[PDB]
RNA sequence: UACAAGAGCCUUUCU
RNA sequence: GAAAGGCUCUUGUU
């Protein structure tokens, strides 16, 4: 057996706006709409952005702290005849009038500028970048569509040469769009170590009185038919008091594996992380799971939590924060409507952002909850669920799903509230991106097409260390 | 591969 | 049933 349980409900949620709804099992439920966090920017205004209808835009409003650019390069894949040097210089003008006005200056045209061909002369040219530019920041990567020169661009980038490279699609040079500017602005100023926005301090719940750390975890996994192929398992932390700075840990395991097996080291590593950005251990930690199924709910929560309180005993004697595991699950079959046409959103008649339902179609005995904190702008919407599977802070409905929300609005690559909280979006992220450098690992033997080449040719170091990114990427939201 | 979100086709074994 | 992975498609945004 397990020595591990979830704990029950606390209490039942009461805040929010009361909205009926309907539910596939019709079954009326209710919801209640969590208003937005407001969202706190920079600038000479600070501008306080209100998130309407789940959306909030970048017009009139600076990043909450802005990385100025002075040292720049292009290195465009697209075939010149297609991307023309005109094309280039439109981009790079629009660019830069966009994040100026994004509060992101980009002082003069990029030092290179050149075209290159092929994966292969990916590796060179970048390393020559980091031996001609001193202090370079971002390398702009122009491909046409679909190449094996975006995981080698990753590849090197993230964990050869610790780079920082934004990829531009060739179809988004010739014609270009303010949003696309501005989205692209969102992940320049995050992957050069700036935060756009923050909430506002204010308006949090009272968790965030104390230190506290979000975790958020997700292991990928090949198809079945394999066993060449392992499983990635990222695992991010949160690094600031606002939580919208994340450190990555990632981890090759075994074909096929739940659990995270090497979740102790990980969690060691991010709290250590966490005592050297913010100077206090946490007091609490809030843990968010990914891809977990319900059948294998309690043997997760069997190991994945004595790893954290390992990694608590590892990193200083008499050290045990509460512990807040929660799993989330964006895939199932629960849908939910508006029950009047008042309250359906845009053209596809949604769910407000914000719909939270913990009645009527949870576990009556266990503290599980959904949350709608995306805004649905075709089909149906699908919440998320999120069910706790241990909780030390003894945290109410209300806080903790109020936590999710305003977690879910922390998301940084664009300015909308999305269906997960940004902890498990960005270990998505980190999962991807390993198995990005995991698949152009095998760039030059593509497919290795031997005996002795493919019984021992990818042993579980060597995908170890190529998982594993630069020391200067390693800090940094490389992911996003 | 600017981003989010939702329906589809193809490996995929539990069958 | 699920890991969600590719291929796309659709609505789009400031
Ligand atoms: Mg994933």
């Amino acid at each position: 057996g397990y020595a591990f349980k979830p704990p029950p409900r606390p209490d039942f949620g009461t805040s929010g706006r009361t909205i009926k709804l309907q539910a596939n099992f019709m079954t009326d439920v209710t919801g209640r709409v969590l208003q937005p966090p407001s969202i706190l920017y920079g600038g000479r205004n600070k501008a306080i952005a209100t998130p309407v209808q789940g959306v909030w835009d970048m017009r009139n409003k600076q990043f909450h702290t802005g990385i100025e650019i002075k040292v720049w390069a292009i290195a465009c894949f697209a075939p010149q005849r297609q991307c023309t040097e005109v094309h280039l210089k439109s981009f790079t003008e629009q660019l830069r009038k966009i994040s100026r006005d994004a509060g992101m200056p980009i002082q003069g045209q990029p030092c290179f500028c050149k075209y290159a061909q092929g994966a292969d002369s990916v590796e060179p040219m970048f390393r020559h970048l980091k031996n001609t530019y001193a202090g370079l920041q971002l390398v702009v990567v122009i491909l046409p569509g679909k190449t094996p020169v975006y995981a080698e661009v990753k590849r090197v980038g993230d964990t050869v040469l610790g780079m920082a490279t934004q990829c531009v699609q060739m179809k988004n040079v010739q014609r270009t769009t303010p949003q696309t500017l501005s989205n692209l602005c969102l992940k320049i100023n995050v992957k050069l170590g700036g935060v756009n926005n923050i909430l506002l301090p204010q308006g949090r719940p009272p968790v965030f009185q104390q230190p506290v750390i979000f975790l958020g975890a997700d292991v990928t996994h090949p198809p079945a038919g394999d066993g060449k192929k392992p499983s990635i398992a990222a695992v991010v932390g949160s690094m600031d008091a606002h939580p919208n700075r994340y450190c990555a840990t990632v981890r090759v395991q075994q074909h096929r594996q739940e659990i995270i097996q090497d979740l102790a080291a990980m969690v060691r590593e991010l709290l250590i992380q966490f005592y050297k950005s913010t100077r206090f251990k946490p007091t609490r930690i809030i843990f968010y799971r990914a891809g977990v199924s319900e059948g294998q709910f309690q043997q997760v929560l069997h190991h994945e939590l004595l790893a954290i309180r390992e990694a608590c005993i590892k990193l200083e004697k008499d050290y045990q924060p509460g512990i807040t595991f929660i799993v989330v699950q964006k895939r199932h079959h629960t849908r939910l409507f508006c029950t009047d046409k008042n309250e359906r959103v845009g053209k596809s008649g949604n769910i407000p952002a914000g719909t939270t339902v913990d009645t009527k179609i949870t576990h009556p005995t266990e503290f599980d909850f959904y949350l709608c904190s995306h805004a649905g702008i075709q089909g149906t919407s699908r919440p998320s669920h999120y069910h706790v599977l241990w909780d030390d802070n003894r945290f109410s409905s209300d806080e903790l799903q109020i936590l999710t929300y305003q977690l879910c609005h922390t998301y940084v690559r664009c300015t909308r509230s999305v269906s997960i909280p940004a902890p498990a979006y960005y270990a998505h992220l980190v999962a991807f991106r390993a198995r990005y450098h995991l698949v152009d690992k095998e760039h030059d033997s593509a497919e290795g097409s031997h005996t002795s080449g493919q019984s021992n040719g990818r042993d579980h170091q060597a995908l170890a260390k190529a998982v594993q990114v630069h020391q200067d990427t390693l800090r940094t939201m490389y992911f996003a």
